[PDB]
């Protein structure tokens, strides 16, 4: 059926080219050598939807599963565990390149305590981390969070504490009870006299572009396009860092995906300056992340402010795939991306959202499944139940 | 989480267990045999669904994906081609055993003309039958068909008709024109004058039984329970006929299911006589042979709501846990979703006791179809057309 939901495009017109001096290859294949250190490690799949590029018009559909990194069901951990690793190596002045993470779990020393506030994934990153390395964590999440991923955090020996208050608000509190109880404030985004935690995050995120590169060279393929669903833009900015400095940032047409209710970075795309804003768990944004802002700003190609229920429409369409492709279980926020080439498809405007997007028979286009079904209540309410319908 | 859809359980107060010697085990192994030497015969996959199973709360699901039947993408064919050559046999003195599709398809002299109206895969079966054996099909379809499925029937080789009228306008219509050229009308269902080709049809349609007990036998499991999704009830009535000859129809808990519109054989169950809906499921007018067995040897009768299929299509589609997958038509998937509605509905323990549904409940369900209209199919997955709210 044709049906016309929400696309905003806008070109970045900040564009610069500029690459980043803390988000490339090298930093990326040292993050990649520690978590090939970890217990469980394996390369998350790279699946080829043939069948669905060759209905969307495309050449290759490729897309990064996440939700097979480390029984986590997400890929957060690749760089919460990164930070917390480093910020245990610094503390017991430790050179985190020259050990391995079993030497650093049974290591012995002075304990941290770890505190975030999460709408989900990154806090059971941390928790994780925490877990493996002996340290605590104290995980808050907003009013109206779900049972199943406060008891995930639980499930990993972490406090998981849930507020009457919305996000920011419990942030605040995550931040005003670190100072009174001398916790360490570990967040996936950055403000002044808080950076460094976020670049390491960052910097670990990379390792899933690391095996992308690898895989997609043993497939002899070369991507034209990514899309990069972005929260406040620490995965997107950490991500694209990368395969900027692998393809150059001018032969890489990156894509920029937000839903409409937060869509932070869009609006900061258009304007040049930071745009300051529930929202599907993941890609909820107040500020944009300014080192990941500073990434995006230089060589995103395009941004995007879709409607949610492109998101819905993603999780269809991976989970039930075309003709023999392989099935991928994807959550609202790992979708996204895969969502917003569905919605294009199905378009009245089709042809002309395509040449925007320069989406034609030659596009090798790369699409990142962030998370699996972290919510399996609302995962079989869109699937099964057809909820957040495209028409309804 | 939470969601009522309409499920109307009857229990059959016209039970009385007789068996019809006519549909048992002897007939579907002599249509077995005929289906064994068609090229590319392999009996269709029986899915166990044991992640599913577990968290409906019974031991288990198999479903029999009639999808691979041949590439029919329907179960249609077990019955009409069965017919077709059975009609071929009588005409020109032939012995069905010795059969030889090369030759039939190449050979000069007389043909015959089979008519058929369809929704979509009895016709199909048809064309296809006649394609193989060398004969003619003029098939009749109602207004509103999807072309996909007018583009199959053409691509067999057959002669394609859209009427601007109803399925029942078009089959007078089909009756009439084949009276006038003299054609063999071929439908899959009986009345007054017109039930031996039915009679094949439905006997024809037991291979897919006798495959599936085969397969659990193989398996080691026994059924305690049977989904039959019905039109007018002749795939029910040649599958239920064969199965509660090898179980017995005491031992084996038949549920005939129907959608909303068009309950016209749970109607002529509380009564106790014969009384644009989703293809393949059309009544009307219950199949008089088919009511006999069903009236006779079916548990209970259920009239569940529309949305109910399309439940169990996106359930096919995107499994549970580890369970393999399915691709299920609106009617292809009514039967499984059944299942799914049940396990969501606020009476789920009351309606699990009343279809004597637990932990020890070996459910068989009937995948009758794939993606026979694949705009359609896409759009109940991906759009979530007819969603469940």
């Amino acid at each position: 059926s044709v049906f016309s939901l929400k696309i905003d495009i806008a070109d970045n017109k900040f564009f610069n080219g500029e690459t980043s001096p803390l988000f490339s290859q090298s930093q990326a294949k040292l993050a990649r050598q520690f978590h090939q250190k970890i217990a469980g490690y394996r390369p998350t799949p790279l699946c080829a939807l043939d069948d669905l590029a060759n209905l969307f018009g495309v050449k290759k559909i490729l897309v990064k599963d996440e939700s097979k990194r480390f029984g986590l069901n997400a890929f957060k951990m690749l760089g919460g565990a990164y930070a917390i690793a480093q910020l245990l190596c610094e503390k017991y002045h430790l050179d985190i390149e020259t050990l391995s993470f079993e030497h650093l779990k049974n290591a012995i020393g002075e304990k941290m305590t770890f505190a975030t506030t999460t709408d989900g994934n990154h806090g059971r990153g941390v928790a994780w981390a925490a877990q493996q390395l002996g340290q605590n964590a104290v995980i808050y999440m907003p009013k109206g969070s779900a049972q199943e991923r406060v008891d995930a955090i639980l499930n990993l020996g972490a406090e998981c504490i849930v507020t009457d208050m919305n996000y920011d608000d419990t942030v605040r509190l995550t931040m005003q009870h670190a100072q009174q109880h001398g916790w360490e404030v570990v967040q996936d985004t950055a403000w002044e006299g808080y950076t460094k935690i976020p670049t390491w995050i960052m910097q670990g995120y990379a390792t899933l572009a690391d095996e992308a590169v690898e895989q997609m060279r043993e497939m002899g393929v070369t991507p034209t396009h990514v899309l990069l669903q972005a929260g406040v833009g620490a995965m997107a900015g950490g991500v694209l860092g990368y395969l900027v400095d692998v393809y150059s940032p001018q032969n890489l047409h990156s894509i920029i995906v937000e839903p409409d209710k937060a869509d932070c970075i869009y609006r900061s795309g258009v304007k040049g300056d930071i745009v300051n804003v529930t929202i599907m768990a993941g890609l909820a944004c107040g500020e944009p992340n300014p080192l990941g802002w500073e990434i995006l700003r230089n060589c995103a190609t395009q941004f995007i402010s879709c409607q949610d229920s492109v998101a819905a429409l993603g999780m269809r369409v991976l989970g039930n795939p075309y003709g023999n492709d392989p099935r991928i279980i994807s959550g609202e926020s790992g979708a996204v991306g895969l969502g917003v080439l569905a919605a294009v498809h199905y378009h009245p405007q089709r042809q002309s959202l395509m040449e925007k997007l320069a989406l034609n028979k030659d596009a090798v286009v790369l699409v990142i499944s962030t998370e699996g079904d972290t919510d399996v209540k609302h995962y079989r309410e869109v699937v099964w139940e057809g909820k957040h319908a495209v028409a309804p």
